[PDB]
């Protein structure tokens, strides 16, 4: 037995929430006093989570609120699995690049790579996440 | 500016929950049909989250339940934290050097070492101590 | 099980105040008649207090005035703290090793590395997480 | 001509209070799980403060409450500088030994050394500190 539908929703939400925190740290470093190690660590989280196979957390029965757990996934997500697949793979590429650039310590290159990742997060949300 | 106490608790819980999911995947691979890439991806999440600086999510209002958010942290946890920030590290280094130089008895070297310590006191105050 | 928030604020203020007195003695020696033993003793206080783990005095509930005790700490200070405890260091080391071993693809080595990580999770929970 | 009487009282109280905190940490380590580095850092504070020349903080108008500042020094202190001398030398010797033993990491040598320091604190208080 795998994760229940409720567990799948909770778990995917956790991964997203934790990526969001790390994105926020990168933004803070870019706008304030840049800490290269801190940005590298944050970028490594985003890449690792992007590569963690979160598609497995969108099993049958996770399209609607379950128990006391509410989901913000739009029903269209499940009917567009081929496109969700494409965007997820694109997000992986962007996240990998952000980690690579972050390891160099170059804030200006990170700023560009950070923007590309942000655009991938946003593209998926526009299509598949309820406001 | 930063995460509210509620957001800090939610975010640390998210990181832990997501590690738990990835640990479970490793266990499943070890007990069943081993998928090397899957285990590698899961292990990378655990390492990235372990290195993500979650100490920043254990701020002063987060020892007790907040709003609708409940925490399971014990108060004993917090005393193991230390300021690992840039200025603190500058200060410790500078203070250690001042003691070393002072042991030599050389006033001119002490004067220089003393100035470096004073600058660290002042720089922390300017940023983190109210006037 | 430790210092109250009020006691923590009082104690950290005491350490800072006492460092201030010793800094003043060093300054006086530099500007007047230099006493090497006196400067060495003062510098030793500054180094010892810098190394004394005052992070343990920045616990939850010490970000604001308590009782009749007033604090001048800014809320921004706290996010720079990290768990430097034994179990955290064991965990990070174990997690890094699990990722390394997982990259080799060798399931028997992963099984061992996975167990070491699991033991670190569990040991922190036993001490610091409510059942 | 230096620290005001109020500043002298405040400063000596700060040094004592901070030593007290560090003594309490050594006691906590002995009553719980022993952390050698933590005990070493605490012992170093006690030795440094013992050696810091706090006699200079017992200037003329500091035998009584001043302004808003209250003191617990007994009048006998100022008229018994020879015995205060003896106890201070017993204390500095004991504190130096505690730091030495603490650096070895040997808890048994520490518990014993800790007791000798505590006896010196207590003997001065009995004679020269108001209950
Ligand atoms: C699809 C391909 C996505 C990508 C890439 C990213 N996100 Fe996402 N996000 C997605 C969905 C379908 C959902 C809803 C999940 C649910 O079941 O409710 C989300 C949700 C979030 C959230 C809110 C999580 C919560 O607290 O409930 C956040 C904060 C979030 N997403 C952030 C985020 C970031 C920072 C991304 C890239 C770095 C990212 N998302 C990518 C779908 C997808
Ligand atoms: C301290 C050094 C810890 C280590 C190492 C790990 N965990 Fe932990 N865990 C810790 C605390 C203090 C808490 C309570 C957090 C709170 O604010 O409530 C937790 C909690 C968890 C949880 C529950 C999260 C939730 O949904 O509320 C899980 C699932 C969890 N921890 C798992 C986990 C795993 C898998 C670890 C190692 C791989 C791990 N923890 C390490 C403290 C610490
Ligand atoms: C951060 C990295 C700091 C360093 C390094 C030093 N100080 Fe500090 N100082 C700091 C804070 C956040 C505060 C406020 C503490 C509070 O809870 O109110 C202080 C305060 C002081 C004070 C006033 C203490 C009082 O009686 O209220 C003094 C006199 C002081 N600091 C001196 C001092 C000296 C001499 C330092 C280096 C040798 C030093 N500080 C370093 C933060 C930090
Ligand atoms: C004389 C030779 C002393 C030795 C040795 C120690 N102490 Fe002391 N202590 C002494 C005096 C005269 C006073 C009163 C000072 C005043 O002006 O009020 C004190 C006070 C303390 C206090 C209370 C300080 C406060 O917050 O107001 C503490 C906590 C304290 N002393 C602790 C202490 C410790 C831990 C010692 C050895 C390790 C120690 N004292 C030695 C005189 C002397």
């Amino acid at each position: 037995a795998g994760l229940s539908p409720e567990e799948q929703i909770e778990t995917r939400q956790a991964g997203y929430e934790f990526m969001g925190w790390n994105m926020g740290k990168i933004k803070a470093n870019l706008e304030g006093e840049y800490n290269a190690a801190q940005v590298e660590a944050a970028a490594n989280v985003i890449a690792a989570i992007a590569n963690s196979g979160m598609g497995a957390l969108y099993g049958p029965g996770t399209d609607k609120n379950v128990g006391d757990v509410k989901t913000r996934v739009k029903p269209e997500f499940f009917q567009n699995m081929e496109d969700v697949g494409k965007i997820a793979r694109e997000f992986v590429g962007a996240a990998n690049t952000l980690a690579e650039v972050a390891a160099t310590g170059e804030a200006e290159a990170v700023k560009t790579a950070f923007g590309d990742v942000g655009a991938a997060c946003k593209s998926c949300h526009e299509k598949y996440r309820a406001k």
